[PDB]
């Protein structure tokens, strides 16, 4: 990394243990939304890391942009998560949008004024999205917007949402239906209820009810409808690293917990990670992290260099985010009875893993798509 | 086969887990809430008294039952199953090893659950390694003066009698022959410090205990030699490992349950779940596993009830049972895609249960250790 | 078990110790069909196991049969192999065969003067049976049977073959045209080649061809044509319970070898289970095989007492061969270097193992299969 | 980034493994026979020498070159980088500890491959406990008296300089003070005394080696003083670690390929297998996890060149890599189903070569000791 991208990593890291630490435990006990420590974030320019000139001070590299999601997660899972969706959003509007919608937006949310987050999921379906109810019918220079979407992650917080959505419900084929709107909170969008979650706390996560809402159809995510599919997948290539981010960043934690921990508690006269089977964990926890963050880096530096990486970027996502959950366990294994103790912070870890399993797309899903993309490239990029 | 009251009881605790648990574990769990009402119907159901035989109750159900009640009941909700596990063990540990005059004295009442009993071993520096506690009896007269201290000690506040292994020698030689078991009442000098706070098994509460200059009657030994603690544990965690060897089958099977009726609700790309292979594969692997553990559990309680050595079968099953619990519960957690993270339904519970019975209840690293050294003791598996 | 039935476990545990270990490891090593052993085995009773009165001495229960075939496979699972198809043609001519025809095969095929064995498999495929091109065209009181089978265990040396074929490829629904014939070696039946396999030496796996093999009427198992796929499925209770047992056979070899070594072999001071490393395989290797055993003793005695258990047989199935594959290179590691070598007999289960996983029918159908039946079952039977 | 030269070396390799040995390893490797041909080939090309420079050679490779050089040969066939691996290993224990002479005395040969060396740690008494070795080097005069044992090491026959790891002074104080390092020639009394029959790993002799009265010059020692064996060995484990971890991702790309491949061209029920989800998420599993073996493989290379700390990082390596490789070999042979099982398939050959990376290259039960110990030395990951 360059100077400035190693002192924005550093200015993270120190954010996280300054800042974050002291406080996360109680907080995230009481899923109090962390105002402050959003506010810091912003003034330290998380919000802007994929904005570049003229918009905002600049889009950092996706190996800088890996990192400091890391080191977030690492601090509070949710922090990262109060950032992902709006990272995402960001990199749709500079990919996609028109120019008058890249300079609404761009600018105030590089500073976190206005801050935004992706809905996708649907009640009756997260993963067949082709099969979604919410709909988006012209009338005049609005469209009309009839339907549901849950699990929104920031949906409170955030002031524009971009809608995945049937522009033509009755399209053939049925991909040519499905746009992506960006929605502001207008009449008749109700954030209408947070949902109770194992962990990812302090961020709300929320059903959205859409009754005749109407935006002008300059909400439109690009010229034409019709590309909903296409630009989300072009989206999760940042998706999908800014989430093996936030697993190998919630594994750096367990670990660093863990390995402590080791030798600080004895047992049978000697600390604990002189019995092999402790040593053993730590072995094992230590070496599939190193993999993670290997892959991970990998991935991130062929998104930089404008190589295809939208498979490796899937990897990484269901390998740290599997790697993730397996050491949140171990470090819960290796503090005995008080790995159950909430006075300790790896219950949290062992809390927070399961997310990035199955509520940032399932992994069932994220193999199948790696299937394919193996049979379409012919293997691995050797 | 189950006697015809052995099935019964089985249905019984079925029945009160469908009607009476299920409809307010959520509430109750999710606040922290001792579930007093809950309890006491298992007393009266005779709960408490399972492993008790006449004269002192109205009789000890076979191993093969226990497991099953212990299965169903933690089925409903782990901690209503932990309610009652010490309970048992100290009720084995007093028919086993307790004079004429403490066996009358205690478990006509701890039959009933009027009385209620648990287990202190574990120490705030260690409970693996229990030659190293600090837990002190010292005789003075006909007394003993206990200081020391416990810690997660489960349902420490509503048990009356307490089971506490400490050093009656310190300076014993061998040092394992300095430590024995008392039956420790509340008196004056036995605090019960706090309710820790936890990942899950929420409900019971599981406490740190401190002995200041706390005086008991020297007839509160059990047995009638000080330094038999180690072999009169390991004979109850012949009853304990089978106990929590159950309580990771129910949840195992409750977990089970919900992503099966799940993955047949819920549909996606034109079918129910269980049809994408990714999903029906999960529940495979579950399924089989579960068969497996349930399978291993009931073997070793034959084992234990036909009066054969059990000691490593009771471990082996304890440990395969705890390991498989984690396992389904991760999984039915996937089946549920999203919902699986939310507290309104029930995998998440699971998930935070299952690991109570793989680093709570000894660890699995010390289990592993046991059975491997059993394995040489005993040349192989029973075969 | 019975008096009766705990002495034929013997004889053959007793057969596997003195006739069987002494020999093995040459005889598997040259590939040597065990001509001796497997007529000690005619001889002891092994081929009649599921003969009753008045063909054969009598069918033993399940539970015995799976401790037997159990004690075979810990000798040299090619043994158990030996038997295995055969077992299933005698329970299928039990269940489905004409008086005529149990007549004519169970007296000599329970002496083993007869041995039968399976052909289903194909060249084109195994898993997916209805699309088989093997026909069985009906001409006066014949059939003409055309095509082809591979991987046939035992071809050669059994004079009986229980052939799944199309007697009508044009039935509608397809399943209607598919049975099974009773195929003597008749002009046009080739086995025409042997297969080279990684391990279950000394039996012969075997190409077939039928070349217009004429073959009478009555060679059909049963009064109707079109029961084949039905027949088959009930087979397979019997046929995975002696799969299952084929593995714990394995596996409780490769256990019993990895823990006698443990306790010879020393380093740094001690003998090496002592090193928790190495107690923690021993420990993992024995509970799974206990909890394999146990699943396989149960489905057995659902078996035997009459009750449903073709769920039972399966999970048997998938779990002991999933376990013996684990066992067996576990017991490599045991032995280090030496593991690798083949003056041990490590190596041998090592290479055994897999033929269970994806040679007696894939563990993939078999999940597939045992989805199927919790959904048709609702669950376990608790 | 590679230079061209590199760049090259590795196409080269790609090359000759593709057009030479493919066609030939399976006769060859089914009936043992030595590759004499295929080594000459390799000799030609370099590969004995990529790490040794100038003067004494014609310039060492990145180590990030090298692991790619060793796993393409081990994709093609893991024998023929197992070939070179001792080898190589010697070459850089003589650049970083032998004197001026002892350099120019072998490294000009080894780089032709003229000249091959191999490593003698293992002794029948124990591989991992070689504190504990019986082979003794005492003084006599001007030389060294050799006597003891080694066994499986691997090309002694075609190798005619042996590193061999033996103790100068058996009553050392401390006794890890009394082992070193000998470079032994084909001396009378050396000797190489059976090939061991093996699994895979096939082709390449691996044998037991007997020393009696066996007399080198003192001059064989590496280096200037006695009792730096250890120390010695654990810098020539960091090329060893990351050279068997390359073997190990090269034999996974093998098995991957194939298990790809076939998965595309056998289909069943309507459509090619990697399309029934069991399958094709066997392929993903085993993709994403070669993948993250080579990534961690390649970060190591270039931590090893770039002079960083990477001794923990190379264990790491190899843990990984070969577990990786078992896990993929089985699952190739999983989606080839029977066929699998054939030994006209190539999948059976990889599941037989992939535990020689586990069991035969220091153990990984060793390994994982290592690295826990090397993560408390370091306090964690290079973070
Ligand atoms: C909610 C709840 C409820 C209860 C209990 C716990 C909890 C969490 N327990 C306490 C429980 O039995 C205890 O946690 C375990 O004995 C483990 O003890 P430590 O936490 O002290 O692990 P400890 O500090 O011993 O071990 C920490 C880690 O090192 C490992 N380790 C330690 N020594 C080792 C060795 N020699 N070899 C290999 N690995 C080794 C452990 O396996 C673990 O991974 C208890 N107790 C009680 O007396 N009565 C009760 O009622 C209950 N109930
Ligand atoms: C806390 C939190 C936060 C968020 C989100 C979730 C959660 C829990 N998500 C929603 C998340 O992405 C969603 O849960 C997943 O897409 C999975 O969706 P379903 O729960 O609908 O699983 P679904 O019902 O699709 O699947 C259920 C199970 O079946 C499997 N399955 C389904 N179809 C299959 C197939 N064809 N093959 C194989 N297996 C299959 C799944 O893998 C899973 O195991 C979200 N969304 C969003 O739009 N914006 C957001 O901000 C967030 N944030
Ligand atoms: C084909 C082939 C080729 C070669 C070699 C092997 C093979 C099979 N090796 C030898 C190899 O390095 C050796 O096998 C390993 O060091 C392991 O040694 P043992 O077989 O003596 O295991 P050992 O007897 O040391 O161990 C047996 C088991 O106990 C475990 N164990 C032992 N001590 C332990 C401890 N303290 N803690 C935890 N677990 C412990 C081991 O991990 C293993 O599971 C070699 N050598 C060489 O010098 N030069 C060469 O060229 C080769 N090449
Ligand atoms: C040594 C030996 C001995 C015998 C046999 C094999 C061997 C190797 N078998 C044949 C054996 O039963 C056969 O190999 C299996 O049925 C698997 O068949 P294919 O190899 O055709 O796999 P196939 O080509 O069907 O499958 C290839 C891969 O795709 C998977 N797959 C295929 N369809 C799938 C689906 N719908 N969903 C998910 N995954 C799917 C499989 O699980 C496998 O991983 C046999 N046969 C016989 O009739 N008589 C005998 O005596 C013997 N004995």
């Amino acid at each position: 990394l360059t100077a400035e991208e190693e002192t924005i990593v550093k200015t993270v890291h120190d954010f996280v243990e300054k800042q974050v630490k002291p406080v996360v435990r109680e907080l995230e006990h009481a899923n109090t939304y962390p105002e402050e420590l959003i506010e810091t974030m912003k003034e330290i320019g998380i919000f802007g890391l994929a904005i570049p000139e003229p918009y905002g001070f600049g889009a950092v590299s996706m190996p800088c942009y890996v990192q400091v999601a890391e080191e977030l997660a690492r601090g509070w899972m949710s922090l990262a998560g109060a950032m992902g969706g709006h990272t995402v959003v960001s990199k749709l509007l500079l990919l996609f949008g028109t120019e008058e919608q890249k300079q609404k937006y761009l600018p105030r949310m590089a500073t976190g004024e206005l801050r935004a987050t992706m809905a996708l999921t649907e009640p009756g379906g997260g993963s067949d999205l082709q099969a979604m109810r919410t709909v988006a019918r012209r009338d005049g220079d609005d469209y009309v917007i009839n339907g549901s979407k849950t699990w929104i992650s920031n949906a409170r917080r955030s002031d524009l949402v971009a809608l995945m959505c049937k522009t033509d419900p009755d399209a053939q084929p049925a991909h040519k239906g499905v746009s992506i709107l960006l929605v502001e909170k207008v009449p008749g969008f109700d954030v209408s209820r947070d949902l109770p979650k194992l962990g990812y706390k302090g961020v709300e996560s929320c059903e959205l009810n859409f009754t005749d809402a109407r935006v002008p159809v300059s909400s439109l995510l690009g010229d034409d409808e019709g590309r909903g599919f296409a630009q989300m997948m072009k989206g999760l290539e940042v998706g999908r690293l800014q989430v093996a981010a936030r697993a190998t960043g919630v594994a750096r934690a367990a670990f660093e917990d863990a390995l402590r921990y080791s030798q600080e508690r004895e047992s049978f006269g000697k600390p604990i990670w002189q019995h092999q089977s402790v040593g053993n964990m730590l072995a094992d926890m230590g070496t599939k992290l190193y993999a993670a963050r290997s892959l991970l880096l990998s991935a991130a530096e062929k998104f930089d260099a404008g190589q295809r990486c939208d498979m490796e970027a899937g990897m990484a996502k269901l390998f740290a985010s599997e790697t993730a959950m397996q050491i949140a366990l171990d470090a819960v294994r290796v503090h005995g009875g008080y790995g159950y103790s909430t006075e300790y912070d790896v219950e949290r870890y062992f809390r927070d893993a399961p997310l990035m399993i199955v509520g940032e797309g399932t992994n069932e899903i994220q193999r199948n798509v790696i299937a394919k993309q193996l049979v379409a490239r012919g293997g691995l990029d050797i």
